[PDB]
């Protein structure tokens, strides 16, 4: 085995994703070698998923022969569930992201937003509480949590945060279809 | 690829080690194959050591 393709396979297990504008190389390496990369992780029961639009590798759970796996019982899986608040504001940071990457072109640029933009946004759903402190906190514990599935960045100086690519393909239509629908039976009864 | 033998490659590239006690089947399974297991491990440089003495199958970084 190429020292190249174990080496960007390490990595990307460790990491969990590849980025080409942070580590070109490896993935080059990963690229190229779709078939290589298969046939190492289909006895882990993992898949590699290519988004060269956006210059992605990302690993998730193989699909088994099983009409039903929940997809997080999986041994190797270490990620607590999403509940219906961290959906939300998954949400509202995915169509933050929609409007971000509609007027964008060619060059390289973050998506980035700040938390008091976002704040009146979600007490429209949430409500309000009687302090600001009190929403601040709430929101700061939000991005925290969903921080810890790497999906943002710690918050900066200027009270920004930085949205992940990630999100298009944990809210892609698919998933939200799914979503969607789940939503709607449990509103229904 | 068995079955068994990809279940106890991953069972033990996740706990790290295999006991007999434990996991009777798992252990039969890598202790009868210990080539296959070699092969498989071979990319992700790592080997396979074996203790027959306490059943104990565990994971050797190989160079």
């Amino acid at each position: 085995t190429p020292q190249r393709v174990r080496e960007a396979v390490q990595e990307m297990l460790k990491y969990g994703l590849l980025e080409e504008s942070h580590k070109p190389n490896l993935y080059r390496s990963a690229l190229t070698n779709i078939e290589v990369v298969d046939r190492i992780l289909e006895p882990l029961d993992l898949a590699m998923g290519v988004d060269e639009v956006r210059g992605l590798v990302f690993v998730t759970v193989r699909q088994g022969e099983v009409a039903e796996q929940d997809d997080w019982s999986h041994p190797l899986v270490r990620r607590q569930r999403l509940n219906l608040e961290q959906s939300l504001l998954i949400a509202i940071l995915r169509q933050h992201f929609i409007a971000y990457e509609q007027e964008s072109g060619t060059g390289a640029s973050q998506a980035l937003v700040a938390v008091d933009e976002l704040i009146p946004q979600l007490q429209v759903y949430l409500g309000e509480l009687g302090s600001e402190a009190k929403e601040r906190n709430r929101i700061i514990t939000l991005l925290d949590q969903l921080k810890g599935h790497g999906l943002v960045s710690a918050l900066d100086a200027h009270d920004r945060v930085i949205i992940r690519p990630i999100i298009t393909h944990l809210a892609n239509p698919e998933n939200l279809q799914a979503l969607v629908v789940w939503l709607r039976e449990q509103v229904e009864g």
